[PDB]
DNA sequence: TGAGTTCAAGGGTCAAT
DNA sequence: ATTGACCCTTGAACTCA
């Protein structure tokens, strides 16, 4: 299940790739929501916040940049289903 | 549709492992986040119900713990907004 | 495997105190 | 300062091809 994979973004356990990157269900859901709602975030610190399991929700801006930096593809996010 | 296990007020679901109201939830969260220590004015046996719950923070906290609330379920503070 | 989904239980806000 | 009614986000667990 979540045996041989680690989230490239936050280090949490991973069941496989999502949007092109080995990632956890947290980072997958976060990236999907960000892309679908076309959200913009702001870092109130130095735009280099630590992204690990405990801290990944502290700064949405930095979490999102890391999703991109590790390879997440926005084009892989499909349209909501009606 | 439950009742808060701490003060007997009306519950909005489980919070930090226990059925509890928005009051007791926010109280526990704040206590844990700021790592506050309270002191009881009397015998550490203060009644904790809907109307008295704010009269002794020490006793309110000890009842939170005694009913099962988990410090570890309180997360790191998130950014302002 | 990797798209999709849901909603309980995390979060924050801010008028009232 | 703290409280709590009210609203927003997260992510474990599930379906579908
Ligand atoms: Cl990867
Ligand atoms: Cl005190
Ligand atoms: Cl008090
Ligand atoms: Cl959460
Ligand atoms: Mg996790
Ligand atoms: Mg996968
Ligand atoms: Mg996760
Ligand atoms: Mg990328
Ligand atoms: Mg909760
Ligand atoms: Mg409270
Ligand atoms: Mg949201
Ligand atoms: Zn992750
Ligand atoms: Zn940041
Ligand atoms: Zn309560
Ligand atoms: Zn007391």
């Amino acid at each position: 299940m979540f045996t041989k994979h680690i989230c490239a973004i936050c280090g949490d356990r991973s069941s496989g790739k999502h949007y092109g990157v080995y990632s956890c269900e947290g980072c997958k859901g976060f990236f999907k929501r960000t892309v679908r709602k076309d959200l913009t975030y702001t870092c109130r610190d130095n735009k280099d916040c630590l992204i690990d399991k405990r801290q990944r929700n502290r700064c949405q801006y930095c979490r999102y940049q890391k999703c991109l930096a590790m390879g997440m593809k926005r084009e892989a996010v499909q349209e909501e289903r009606q």
